[PDB]
């Protein structure tokens, strides 16, 4: 059919929902990829379907690395298919965020899972979308990646290893009209059970507006980078962080 | 009422495509101008021809020197003159000539165009540009900065061009931190290969082309134009101290 | 009271030259290799016939696996067990091929490419900190000053370089308050794939601006000993480019 | 015989630390002030004391104006006329003030100034060394700054000054490389504090540099500027070492 369709990952709920939201209001049919919140997903979905018939339907998967994830990721590029014909946008939004102190889970673990959901997943779905194939991916990087957490090295890394493949991406696919290219929230969507005091924090260190960018403006890149008005940009990255990476410490 | 954007440069090529596509969008524009008066006035009737009183023009040279201040004051005055307001600033007046450094222009002369147009002028217009709103929530304030995508892997004998656009890179920085509080917002758009020079023979020109992984070719203005629109538009209200590449992947190719 | 170090894939090209810099300035060293044993012990008999009890070699697969920091560990134990300390880990060794996006299957080369160059480094990086509790302690990776102008068809490659970057920074904030400093060296063209043709080796010395040539492995090793030396004493989280000006051209 | 360098802003603090270690790994050194002329001597006396006619002075504001490119070919001709040759050119002398977007100096002098110091003086000193020389080790070193990309609030100018600094650095490496001349840049952090700050404000900025909670000493400075100088950094063009204890890596 003409209408295109995009594969969100992480898409039940906070940015990776808006995502699939903004998308969808665009006229896109979504797949809406999720690990452990099933119940959002077909909620999100059912919302989706109400406003147009058969125009989302859910794709459950983990993005941890692993002997399977080829297949995994192979299998929700395939899902778009199966379910709309085509696959037109691919946005990388899933991710493992917590702390790797350098001095519970295994260590291996947390590289499965911090490296595959922020790097090996987006590389091995890229594979499989190009493959398979106004195309494009996005991927959802992290304008702090020179200004870091403490301890949260694993994280960074998976973040500047995705840097690395929206390049490489962007280089390598361009020749096929498929443009790679990223949004770097700063601080967005904080953690719900995060006190308001630390929210706070955080909130009045941005320069703009001394508030975290909602899901919505987040979203907002996305659509531009998948638009017309975006047809000449590849491998570029969007930071989208109220002017939080200017500041000095 | 309708918003108003200074665009410098704008009398053709990239700042023709923007005047033309914020006015397309609804903005009121100034079009500035420094040697190019007929195609100046050309554009401000087609424009004026669509919507009546939606364009004027306004001649300065942007060129460093004791008065330049004045005249950047004078242009965002200009704006306030004519439309009364000023949301949006474009700068994309530039000049781009070779400076060897080893060996009729004097060497002050080259610093004073190249330094003042790419650096020295979008500084002073961010300024008044700034000032003037001191005296004014639905608002939507911005300044875009025409930079450039290869920065880092610039034009060999170009350092003083290349010196005035890494310091619009710092500008557009600086000037984001410092004017966020004022709710303005300070972006950039860096075009690869674009509109070629005029007097490029077609073969370099193919050259340049060749060199892009997105379709061999160079970024039409309207290319240009849309990342601009953007970045002043509601779509992008978060974003401050951002430079967007509109280079088709050019920047990512070695040598 | 010499200082030791850790100088992964030793055996040959740029990590040689650094264990023997590193041991000329009075370093005793671990050689790491995997595969090149009868390099790395040449090497040890080299370094121990000038200063005997200065070297010894250690065998490892630093492939991505669930063994892998048991690997790393044994690495860093290693030093211990020859010298009795760790002062320096230089995080060499590392797998360069393309992998296109369009008999090895993905899984490995996932393993191989982001291990040797990314979590091998992060994990070698925990042991080497957390056996310190006992200076001029330093750790330096090998980079890429071509990580944003990449090799056509290597992303896992160059994904791999880039999380080294972000180890670089991330270490380097997290272990300052022990005085551990971790910086990077990134060459540009150095010692030319040993697999690449003359024509073609040709092709990359051409690039380069200063000199036409690729960088010897002694001078990427000159870096490295300027980064672990007391003139680099307040130097931390930053990578020296010796690229003779490469990734500065245009396409 | 002995390598010669220029030093701009060598009469205190880091541009001193770098002069003083150039001549203790045995250059001779042409020793620039604007100002401090008194303290310019006074070096000058100390290193010739060690090592007889060994350090110069020159006078020269650096300052952008109609006369700074003849300044500037005269700090470069000083070291040609005091000892044969020049191989070493380091840009350390800079003007350093806030200059806010929003509302003395009228702001021109200010662009003359900030800019000029930063940047055009650097451009016009390397210009006249390139020309001059137009085995041997050339090289140019340009003191930048690891906070280019995280910016001191309301120094718009500076700031421009020191990102047309590392544009200079890149260009000029690329240009100045097929005759053998190196261009780098050493970028501080935190070092030597300005004279005017108040203690505890020099205390706050200490308590954020994760290697030592402490500033970088000149002398540290100049150890980077001794490395890219040296036969140990003969491949090495373009690059810009920082040199901050991890200050740039600390976020907000
Ligand atoms: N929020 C911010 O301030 C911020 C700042 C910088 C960058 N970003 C980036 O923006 C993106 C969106 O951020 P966010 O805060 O909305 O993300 P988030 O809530 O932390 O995570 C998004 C989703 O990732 C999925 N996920 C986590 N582990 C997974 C695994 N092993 N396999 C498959 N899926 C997995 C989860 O899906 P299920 O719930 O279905 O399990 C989760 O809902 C991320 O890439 C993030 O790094 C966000
Ligand atoms: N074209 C590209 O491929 C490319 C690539 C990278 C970056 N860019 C950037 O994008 C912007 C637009 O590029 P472009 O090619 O359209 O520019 P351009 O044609 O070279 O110059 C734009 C205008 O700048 C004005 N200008 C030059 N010197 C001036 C002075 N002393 N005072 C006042 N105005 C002066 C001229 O106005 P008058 O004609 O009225 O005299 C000219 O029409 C520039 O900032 C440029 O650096 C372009
Ligand atoms: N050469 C250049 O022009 C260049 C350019 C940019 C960056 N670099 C970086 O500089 C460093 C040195 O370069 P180089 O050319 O000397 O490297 P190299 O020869 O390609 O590799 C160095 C060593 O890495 C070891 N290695 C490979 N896979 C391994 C594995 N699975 N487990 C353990 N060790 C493994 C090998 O040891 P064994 O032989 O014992 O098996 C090999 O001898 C690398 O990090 C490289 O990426 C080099
Ligand atoms: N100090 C730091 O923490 C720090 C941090 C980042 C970067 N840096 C950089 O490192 C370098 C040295 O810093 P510093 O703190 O030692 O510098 P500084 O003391 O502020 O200035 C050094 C010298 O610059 C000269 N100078 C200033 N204006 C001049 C003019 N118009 N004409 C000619 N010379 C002029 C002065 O010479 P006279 O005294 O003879 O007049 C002054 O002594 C500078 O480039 C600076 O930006 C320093
Ligand atoms: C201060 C803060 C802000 C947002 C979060 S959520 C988060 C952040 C991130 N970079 N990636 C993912 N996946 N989730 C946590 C802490
Ligand atoms: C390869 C090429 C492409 C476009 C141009 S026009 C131009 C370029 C620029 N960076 N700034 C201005 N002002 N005009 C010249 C050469
Ligand atoms: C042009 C060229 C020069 C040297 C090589 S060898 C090499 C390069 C690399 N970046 N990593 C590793 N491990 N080995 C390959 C191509
Ligand atoms: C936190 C701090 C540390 C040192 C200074 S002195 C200074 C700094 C600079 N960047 N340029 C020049 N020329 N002088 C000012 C503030
Ligand atoms: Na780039």
């Amino acid at each position: 059919m003409e209408a295109p369709a995009a594969v969100v990952t992480g898409a039940a709920k906070r940015i990776g929902r808006a995502i699939a939201v903004k998308l969808h209001q665009t006229g896109y049919r979504v797949v809406i990829h999720y690990h452990n919140s099933a119940e959002a997903a077909v909620s999100l979905a059912d919302e989706l379907n109400k406003e147009r018939s058969n125009t989302a339907v859910v794709c459950q998967a983990d993005l941890t690395n692993s002997n399977v994830l080829p297949a995994s990721c192979e299998e929700i590029i395939n899902s778009c298919f199966r379910a709309f014909g085509r696959c037109d946008v691919l946005v990388n939004n899933a991710s493992a965020f917590y702390p790797t102190p350098l001095v519970g889970k295994t260590v291996e673990t947390q590289v499965a899972e911090l490296i595959g959901t922020n790097a090996i997943a987006p590389f091995l779905l890229t594979m499989s979308f190009a493959q398979r194939q106004n195309l494009s991916i996005v991927n959802l990087c992290d304008a702090m990646v020179d200004q870091p957490c403490m301890a949260f090295s694993l994280y960074n890394m998976g973040k500047h290893a995705l840097v690395g493949l929206t390049q490489s991406a962007a280089l390598e696919l361009a020749p096929y009209g498929i443009r790679v290219n990223g949004v770097a929230p700063g601080v967005s969507l904080l953690p719900v059970a995060m006190g308001e005091e630390e929210k706070d924090k955080w909130r009045r260190k941005v320069p703009l507006g001394r508030r975290e960018a909602s899901a919505e403006q987040i979203a907002d890149a996305v659509i531009f980078l998948v638009s017309g008005s975006a047809q000449y940009i590849t491998g570029s990255i969007i930071k989208v962080d109220g002017g939080l990476s200017l500041v000095h410490a």
